[PDB]
């Protein structure tokens, strides 16, 4: 019960809620009439809950006790696309800057095991940023015209 | 808005759950050192997440607003197997209710389309109930051996 | 001659020693007509040697020195499994710490070539102590019947 | 900019060179008629120009600025063919030594994303400057016979 | 001494020069999110390397003295694709005169087995700046719509 | 505790010994930049490890106690290679003669079932130091071109 496994129980709770936010954003869109980007989004929140599970099992092979938490409320009113394409772009560098001060913390506390279970979730997240900004920057181009950003989505993503 | 309407949106929030309490069960045995179970419930999540997602569609089809809802905190501690076995039994004895009660409402209503697809989760409730109580006796008869109730799992699960 | 040079031609002869540690629990086992187990140890005898092979490597790779140790004599007497398996999860605990102690002088003389080099053993003995400690949990439930031990190994490892 | 983006860019920059110097090495060996040689150099050269192009894909992935750079004059004059394998070692070398740096300043800004995307060119410096100095070794056993230089490079490499 | 040969070697360097103005050119399509042109363009810089290697080709295969040269600084910053693909196509223009200028200096000089071997070289500037135009014309006729570009880019090219 | 069972304790010591030169000698080879003699000595060490599991087997197959032991330290610097192949000559026709004893021993003791178990590691024996007998004498007739003892090890071995 040192800091970093207290902030990788907050973890787990942060993942479980990105997730359950990508199915909100993921189910918009599908209501949006945009399969394409709803494809994406629900293919999405099965990966952060994947992430969530990695960090169940780093404790779980620790023998750190570990609880599955309940998910906060998620957002899922948006006024058009590209605001809940915005949401998770600052959803996952937010994600990014809890992924670097976990690192940080199991450095300060000799914590060599999680620091370095932390380093393949510090790549994922460049990648995962850089598809969300890639996103948001062809909706604006885009702009009313949903249809070029769903081409754009459905050929090379 | 429709009282069918009402209680779909907080069935949704009831699947949610259930599937979140099923990780919590299967994390547990899967600390406890116990495979088979463990196997069996992460896959029962997935299944409710599921029944959570068509839940999700029939309010698209229908053009009924929906929300994805946030998740309760749920049951992470068990002074043994038997108990988690006990909760879920519980709890599909507990959604299974929820189901008929959905049933009723819409007959109530003349909401032929919501009573019609509430039949096919009817049938599953069935079967997922059987299993869940046939585990509790096996669990009962096995009581402190529980390699005997992990064998059972992987022969006839 | 460097303080992480010198240590890792210390972890040369700790992992030729665990080796062999390995072997000598593979053979109690043998010998006690617990084939399952034995077949597990004689074959995590092959993987430490492996390990003290890729740091043999790495200072071939860098133009270190490195000689082929000696390896001290290792515990052969175990009044139960349960006994033997406690020496193996207490050695895999020992090997982490020294894999982190390792990690802290690279990084304590800028020698970032051994620190990067360091981290995958660091994730190996996340899943190696993991596997340990739950051989230990379940030769304890088992008790004096080791037959169910032997099956669990059979099944789940 | 920031240190890292600084460095960054600059290594962009000196990876470029580092590839033109290799393609000016296998040219050379090529017009002394040592095929093996030149054959392994050309090819080195291709991977340098891939690690150039990494390092523009983590800046591109981070939406920080990057300037395809040109490229500084490098030798094309060599009295013999250790003296290009000498320089290719000292290359290497000095690579080695940018991609350290690049790290320790990393670590200092709390730039968590590019200290771990330098882990991986540190485990190919190791190997690669291991080659380079087994060439240079080699080439200093054949002396003036440079047939099993190439014999050596034809198997062995 | 001979001027076939000093242009030669000059067009070495022209070409090596070309080749990084393309990386640059394709740099800056990615960044902008347009990986059907970056795509084309990073594939038109390796073609351009090679034409710089058939040229090296010929001077090794004619034992003429052949230097790997270093490379011009490229132009990295455009205001839009079009002007962009308009470097492009001023770039293969301009090339094309100099292999012009390569082919009347050998005639000039009696340098048959130069002046045949540039030759090949003549048809393919053909076929480059044909594409080079077509692309600069559909960019103009494309406007603002860079969605259109892009379409065009993967089914035409 | 008797004659031939004493022994045979020996001979797992003295074959986990022999393995260990034999890495020591691999390893040597390899600092040395002798890719095929190391090849095999590294292939010999894994050879000499099941000789010495094989005397361990037939203890356990008799029920006669056996222990894993330690191992001396070995040697690991060398002049040049042709000194490191004499060690492996000497050290094989060295177990030869212990082979010969352990044989003996059990003929004086009427332990027949261990007189016939070690036939099969006579024949080994003659056809290993006849191999090492040949890169002794390959060795000195290559001298200090090393290039043609590996040439040959790669062709005939």
């Amino acid at each position: 019960k040192t800091k970093f496994h207290a902030l990788m129980q907050e973890q787990i709770h942060n993942e479980f809620t990105a997730a359950q936010q990508y199915v909100a954003i993921a189910v918009y869109f599908d209501s949006e009439d945009l399969p394409q980007l709803a494809k994406h989004f629900y293919s999405q929140a099965v990966e952060e809950r994947n992430h969530a599970m990695m960090l169940v099992q780093h404790l779980l092979d620790r023998d750190l006790r570990v609880e599955i938490p309940g998910v906060d409320t998620v957002r899922n009113q948006f006024d058009r696309p590209r605001e809940a394409l915005a949401l998770a772009l600052d959803q996952e560098r937010t994600v990014t800057d809890q992924v670097g001060r976990l690192t940080a913390v199991a450095r300060d506390e000799g914590d060599f095991l999680g620091e370095q279970f932390m380093q393949w979730f510090l790549q994922e997240q460049i990648e995962e940023v850089a598809l969300m900004a890639t996103l948001v920057r062809v909706a604006d181009r885009a702009g009313a015209n949903l249809f070029e950003l769903e081409n754009f989505v459905a050929r090379e993503v």
